DNA sequence: TAATTTCACACCTAGGTGTGAAAT
DNA sequence: TAATTTCACACCTAGGTGTGAAAT
């Protein structure tokens, strides 16, 4: 049975427990942290597309209060979502379970009429990253194939514009090599 | 049915440096040609799937050295290794989507060394390479070995690939021109 | 309306240049 | 052999960070 792994579970879990977040804006923003994985079990000679997309984890809407996520009502429409093939697909199951899988390309935006093929999302909505397995050799054929989804409930978020809980603005600051001239 | 043509982008640049015998440097990590080579693409069919790559192959039999300040052949070639296609990574892509902006393919990258596992181009150092465009109506990579190929030359982005630049007035025209060299201007 | 969204900044990482001289 | 190949370096491009004041 192919089994996927997530990546930097540690880190992960450390901002789950506070409440994730991702900032999002116009001109595209990238997750924090990245979503990587490694694939176990799949066949070795047998050819595999990996995809991964970002899904509304429900249909609400939320607001930060008193220093708690809470539901403040229904979700606005949701755009479809980008589903991006891996690069490297098609490959041997061999091939892809030598590499760690991460989606470079992945960006994320608020602008509804974005035209580079980022992930909308609605800010203050609540999402959740699902990879998928397809055991098939040709692209055209994803659409009628079965798609195998490996969700993993850590990776969920909300979608801000602008940090509400300073324990994830922290979190970020120490952990993303990019934001360390803040740090302490 | 298409009917394809393939626009040279900065010809002008590409004709400074063929008149005085372009050189590209090449290196174990990998290194960009300069100029890029970048095409612009008119003709194809709108809503057909285009595969788009670019390959560089040997332009001659020859070995070359560079003595009295010209370029001269010095001897028969030493065998050349395979040559990385690449396939731009827009690739597939309907015909109006590649109609709509300038194909690049400043990624590609020149190696000198033969056992590199990168994809990057292989070349012999002091040899004569011609970079080659190509247009695949295909919809799917996987049947390339069995589509057919449309070729396309500039015999203007015809270089020899070295280690270090041999004419100063090349190493000049890189300086001027390539922004990531300007801390070397004048 | 209060909250949310935007933007110019100063840093940060990653990596593309030819150089000058050592190493082959 | 004498020329070719290599590499740390300063100086660059290109883009990823959160900040906090302004705008909505
Ligand atoms: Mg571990």
């Amino acid at each position: 049975d192919p089994k996927v792994h997530l990546e930097a579970k540690e880190l992960w879990d450390q901002f789950h427990k506070r409440g994730t977040e991702m900032v999002i804006t116009k001109s595209g923003r990238r997750m924090f942290p990245p979503f990587k994985v490694r694939c176990s079990g799949l066949d070795k000679k047998a050819k595999y597309i990996l995809l991964m997309d970002i899904i509304a984890a429900d249909d609400c809407r939320y607001k930060f209060h008193n220093s708690r996520w809470m539901v403040a009502g229904k979700a606005d429409p949701e755009m479809p979502k980008r589903m991006y093939i891996h690069p490297d697909s098609p490959a041997t199951g061999e091939q892809w379970m030598s590499k760690v899988v991460t989606f470079h390309k992945l960006k994320l935006t608020n602008n509804i009429s974005d035209k580079h093929g980022f992930t909308i999302l609605n800010s203050m909505h609540k999402y959740q990253p699902r990879f998928h397995i397809v055991r098939a050799n040709d692209i055209l054929k994803l659409p009628y194939s079965t798609f195998r989804t490996y969700l993993f409930p850590e990776t969920e978020f909300i979608a801000v514009t602008a940090y509400q809980n300073d324990k994830i603005t922290q979190l970020k600051i120490d952990n993303n090599p990019f934001a360390k001239g803040f740090r302490d």
